[PDB]
DNA sequence: CCCCCCCCTATCGAATCCGTCTAAAGTTA
DNA sequence: TAACTTTAGACGGATTCGATA
């Protein structure tokens, strides 16, 4: 895991300095080796002096110079994969979502984004031989769409016990964008103390749509947009944790000539088109089969697969 | 190749200061004659008369005169340029991908810039006459999107040996854009010791649309970027790599102005787009399909061509 | 021609100091006879009475006095112009580029400078009667991206021979703002054995941008960028050449007054401003046709004209 | 041949683009 | 007992520094 903060103390700088890193945001030394100077001088107690010496102590204890493709792949070959509950989606996934990037899923309504949202927090408490992650969860909910019920209904599938499966799930509600950028220093601070194999956020762009309004207020809004992107992206690579962002859709109606994947844009402009790492694309089959695509992805192919919500969470169609 | 600038000590340097220029970042005679008087001010142990003495004796050991357009025709008749694994994209662009200079690639999400960047990885080491470089890779990565299993896969259609591929190709991931300055010294000291043959930068402006928000900052954004991309200007002069580097695109929101000419532009702005010497457009077309189009060249007609993203890397589509 | 400065032997000046002058930078008797006495006394073997007396040897050898203005216009009518390739840009220059002052050309990126720069280089070399001016060439390049193969193509396109256009041109490559200034002593020494027409700059301030930071150092750049300009039309006067620069653009990111149109804005400032005697505007139009508009002159009405690039450089659109 | 002091002046020189949104409407035995 | 097409508007935003005889 992550390097604890005080180890600073000890390297050679002052025990305040170290307090007013906690207080800016800063939990663990890879944190603070990650952030840029002028990051560090907006602290008010912190001078270029102390900033410099800071940097240069920091980078001593995380390496951030070059290295092969062996060790690279290597190392990846240990990263953990989390089964989503369905054959058909775990064959199209190779194996489940990835920890240490950030997924995005996007539909219109019904198509099934928070029942995976659910099975995912249930799921990700295995063990790992039998697919999990072996670790807490963490939801932030911005719409109000939260149902313990679920969970326990999941968590009767696969044998587990309801109670500690419920005592392993952190919930937050979120009631503007603002807020929902405050959550995340206290999620940092949380992840220190335990270990946790997810986080998720649902929906992630649905209170920019009325926080927002107009043309007039388009710079700012990509703007806030970019910079949860951004630390969303800092904590998944300071602890290894997966992260899963749900989006919406929007309508086109230029009415030219465009027919394929319907009328439908998931909402956020480049901004999180560009951030995102896999993008997968939801939509309605028949009765309570719907179908998975893969939209966007570095080394996964695009190809399709059906999946069903039943009363146990999200498993495959029952034919 | 580059002449290290230990010859300055046979020329009447003292070696304390060859060792102060080396730890400046200067590792050939090269990158001292390509540096104004200025820039060797602002080391701590220099002054004016050493400064002269030591650009005096650089002139001396470079060719840095007036010379005929015939010989420049001879000398860049011996350029190499490295094939991208299409038929098509070799006659676009008369070759492939040339040494030498700056190639620039923009577009929207999932139109291939990661994977030209990976079979460009990949192909840049086979031998001359099959269309490589004969070289090894350096990939500085912004983004996060480093896979060595397309790696494994492009060798596995060319017939390579897998370990010595990813042997053959250093990795390093940049965090800040400090950080992702810093890494051109150390790879301007690696390049020294062994040849390598191109040098990829994936984002390369992925990270400064985070780092400085606003229009009150625009303007050292753009002089930092200015920076950066000077210095990997002089790294592909001293060294005669390839440096391929990889862009994002905005929308333009100003009204009903021009056609329906896909109103997406690269950022970057006019830094960028001067900076640059050649400029391909990526599309998306249908299924797998893609189209590049000629952008920006001194000496490339405007045209487009069709490629596809098989499962052995970027190749010709299959119809 | 002018006279070379060994003629001021016979006029009762030592060796010795014909040859310090030499050394200092002078190689005429017009390059003497313009300077101040200051710069005479910068030398260091040059006393006051020396100078002066020189001084006033050199004024005695070279007309300094008043002429009325039939003489003048007498003078000016043989003046010549160097056809562009275009007869529309022919006819909105009255005759093409006009020789002993300097043009310069600006505008944004794929707009056809460089297109421009190299359909002259060729052009120049062809017979008065021709449109040409009958010389050689000087090409001063500053990014990096001349390319011979254009001058074989107007070669070809005018029924020359490729072997001696290309022997007929002179190239070199600038790396920082001091040694761009330092060429142009070689280029004066050059000028006085061989007859030159045609002196191009590309780019004129592509190094300032980044050789000087920021606001801290506006002042020296300023005052370098004015001691380069007046270099120049110093050479212009006494060799009677064409001196073309090439200059790049800057948005405006405020006060939507007067500026909708288009904000784009040369770089340089006041200092270039003043300097230059004519400047084009060159724009993008569709396809491969562009336009040319008279931003400024001392004769010329403003008007506007249409080109085009074609595979055999700068001509007429083909309507 | 002898023994002690006086006083400021004058401005220069521009840079740097960003960021998408919004579905509607039945017809003809 | 089936096959059928058109439609248009909308806006705001901020900061930067050195140079002498
Ligand atoms: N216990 C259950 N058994 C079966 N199906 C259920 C059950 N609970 C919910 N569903 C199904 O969940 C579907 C809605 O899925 P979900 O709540 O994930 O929507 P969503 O994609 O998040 O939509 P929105 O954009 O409106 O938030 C319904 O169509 C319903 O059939
Ligand atoms: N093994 C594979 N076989 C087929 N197609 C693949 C494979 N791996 C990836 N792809 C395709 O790669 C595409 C994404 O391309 P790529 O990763 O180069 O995007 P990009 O242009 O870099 O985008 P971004 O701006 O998100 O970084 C997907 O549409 C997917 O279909
Ligand atoms: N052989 C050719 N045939 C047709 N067009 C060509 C040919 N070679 C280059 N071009 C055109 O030249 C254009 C670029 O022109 P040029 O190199 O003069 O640009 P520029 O304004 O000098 O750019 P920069 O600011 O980057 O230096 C491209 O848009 C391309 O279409
Ligand atoms: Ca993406
Ligand atoms: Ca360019
Ligand atoms: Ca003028
Ligand atoms: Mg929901
Ligand atoms: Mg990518
Ligand atoms: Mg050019």
């Amino acid at each position: 895991g992550p390097q604890p903060i005080s180890r600073l103390e000890q390297c050679g700088i002052n025990a305040n300095d170290v307090k007013k890193l906690e207080e800016a945001g800063f939990h663990t030394v890879e944190a603070v080796a990650y952030a840029p100077k002028k990051e560090l001088i907006n602290i008010k107690g912190i001078s270029e002096a102390k900033a410099d010496k800071i940097l240069a102590e920091a980078a001593k204890l995380v390496p951030m110079g070059f290295t092969t493709a062996t060790e690279f792949h290597q190392r990846r070959s240990e990263i953990i994969q989390i089964t989503t509950g369905s054959k058909e989606l775990d064959k199209l996934l190779q194996g489940g979502i990835e920890t240490g990037s950030i997924t995005e899923m996007f539909g219109e309504f019904r198509t099934g984004k928070t029942q995976i949202c659910h099975t995912l927090a249930v799921t990700c408490q295995l063990p790992i031989d039998r697919g999990g992650g072996e670790g807490k969860a963490m939801y932030i909910d911005t719409e109000g769409t939260f149902r313990p019920e679920r969970l326990l209904a999941v968590a009767e599938r696969y044998g587990l016990s309801g109670s500690d499966v419920l005592d392993n799930v952190a919930y937050a509600r979120a009631f503007n964008t603002d807020h929902q950028t405050q959550l995340l220093y206290q999620a940092s601070a949380m992840m220190v103390e335990s270990r946790y194999a997810l986080l998720i956020v649902d929906s992630a762009t649905a209170l920019y749509r009325t926080d927002y309004s107009g043309r007039g207020e388009l710079s700012a809004r990509q703007m806030h947009l970019a910079r949860f992107l951004r630390m969303l992206l800092r904590l998944a690579d300071e602890f290894g944790v997966a992260v899963v962002i749900t989006n919406q859709v929007v309508a086109q109606v230029d009415g030219a000539a465009m027919f394929a994947a319907d009328p439908k844009k998931p909402i956020g402009g480049n901004i999180i088109a560009h951030a995102s790492t896999t993008r997968l694309y939801l939509r309605k089959g028949r009765g309570e089969t719907r179908i998975c695509k893969i939209y966007d992805s570095p080394c996964l192919p695009e190809a399709e697969a059906m999946f069903a919500i039943n009363a146990d969470g999200v498993g495959d169609a029952k034919d």
